[PDB]
């Protein structure tokens, strides 16, 4: 049971090279199930979720190898199930369903149960598949999808903006007969990425990145080489790390355009930001951040994955900051943890009201969220004394070598085993 032992405070200074987006590599790996020829996916981060996805793929009969790239050979898929033991550790596993039934006519994925973050049903995925002509049943806790022949293109309107369902439907539609239109599609950069990967394979897609995606199904998808875009959440997290430590940093291998809301918020916090084609620089000039007000919502608005990070910022900022969550209404586990470290805040429904304090004190805290829990490690870097973060296996799922990157910035951090 690994733990991080963090000794603060530290001014974070230096450079970080941004990893490929975990959230683009995932949907792309599942989408690779459609490829009839070998595929090379470049710039894939090394983290737990990629391990789980590789494991799931191998379990289907996919040939998998990795380093910076992940090589996929789905020529011999011979198993069509994603078991409970696997799905329970990573709900994103649901993405295996669409490609399976679209290409093979059959797929069975354990129905995801509860997730600590909040209510996260996959009704939209199933709805999308059915509209495509798939027959779906629930047996023994398994979602069983089937179709005799090809799926069928359809005009679908989304009851909610959904990253997951948009990917399920979009992916499955590339092999359908006819044209599919997804109305009220999610606009996330990862969706544009996945679509581009599909297009590189031979798929016909347009509108990716807009609220309206159109797919013209083809008979088969080939193979190819595709480079995954930079991780916007990793980038935001590092920018925040610098901004709350009076620091200075340059992010390499970045994609500024995927970060508008976060950059504008950092500027409001008082950060001096410059951007280039593939880089972002942030300098606090040793200043304490200014509290900001944030509202999470579908891309390009402020993302829920940067939420806890900004809550932290608000917590050591000057002034009252307010954070409202409209995606995962209960994604506030980090708050009582930070309050253990001396922070001040009240949760009213889906909103956290922050009362910035001058300094945090080191304490024992518990990670629970693969993205938001990074805020606990960030807090440890600027808190007075020693902070011990328990359950880092969560963070291991969403960040490539977070200790290494922080350490290269001056952080005093140690991975503790057992003890
Ligand atoms: C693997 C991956 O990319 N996961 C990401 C993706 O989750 P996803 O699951 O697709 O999110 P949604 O469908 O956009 O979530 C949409 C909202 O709508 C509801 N909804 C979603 C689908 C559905 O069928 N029915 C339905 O009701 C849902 O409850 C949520 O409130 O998008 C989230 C928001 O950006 C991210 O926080 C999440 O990252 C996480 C941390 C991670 O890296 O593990």
């Amino acid at each position: 049971m690994d733990k991080f032992r963090v000794q603060g405070p530290t001014r974070l200074q230096g450079e970080v090279t941004i990893s490929g987006a975990k959230n683009a590599a995932l949907p792309i790996l599942f989408a690779a199930l459609l490829a009839e020829e070998p595929v090379e996916i470049q710039n894939v981060p090394k983290l737990k979720d990629i391990d789980t996805t590789m494991k799931l793929l191998t379990q289907l009969g996919t040939k998998v190898e990795r380093x910076g790239s992940v090589w996929i050979d789905a020529s011999n898929v011979n198993n069509f199930s994603a078991p409970y033991d696997l799905v329970k550790t990573m709900r994103a596993s649901i993405w295996a369903l669409g490609p399976l039934v679209a290409r093979f006519g059959q797929g069975q994925v354990s129905l995801p149960g509860g997730c600590a973050i909040g209510a996260r049903p996959v009704d939209l995925h199933i709805f999308g598949l059915e509209k495509l002509g798939a027959e779906i049943k629930l047996e023994e806790g398994y979602v069983k999808a089937s179709v005799n022949g090809r799926l069928k293109g359809a005009h679908i309107v989304m009851d909610k903006v959904s990253v997951g369902a948009t990917v399920t439907i979009m992916s499955a539609a590339t092999l359908a007969e006819g044209t599919t239109i997804i109305e009220n599609a999610a606009r996330e950069p990862e969706i544009v990425d996945t679509a581009n990967f599909l297009v590189a394979l031979g798929a016909k897609i347009s509108g990716q990145g807009t609220d309206r995606i159109t797919i013209e199904g083809v008979e088969r998808l080939g193979g190819g080489v595709y480079r995954v875009l930079p991780d916007r959440i990793e980038t935001g997290t590092f920018l925040v790390a610098a901004a709350i430590s009076g620091g200075k940093i340059v992010c390499r291998n970045a994609q500024p355009d995927t970060l508008d809301a976060v950059l504008a918020k950092l500027r409001e916090a008082g950060a001096d930001i410059e951007t280039g084609e593939d880089w972002i620089s942030l300098d606090m000039h040793g200043k304490r951040p200014k509290a900001v007000t944030v509202r999470t919502a579908p891309h390009p608005a402020f993302p829920t994955d940067m939420q806890a990070q900004f809550t932290l910022l608000n917590l050591v900022a000057e002034g009252t900051g307010v954070i409202t969550e409209t995606i995962f209404e209960n994604r506030f586990m980090h708050v009582p943890e930070l309050i253990r470290m001396g922070a001040h805040a009240e949760i009213e429904s889906n909103t956290v009201i922050c009362h910035g304090v001058e300094k945090l004190s080191g304490a024992q805290v518990m990670a629970t969220d693969l993205r938001a829990s990074a805020s606990l490690v960030l807090a440890g870097c600027i808190a007075e004394g020693t902070t011990v973060v328990d359950r880092i296996y969560h963070i291991d799922r969403g960040y490539e070598r977070i200790e290494d990157k922080l350490r290269a910035l001056g952080a005093n951090i140690e991975r503790v085993k057992g003890e």
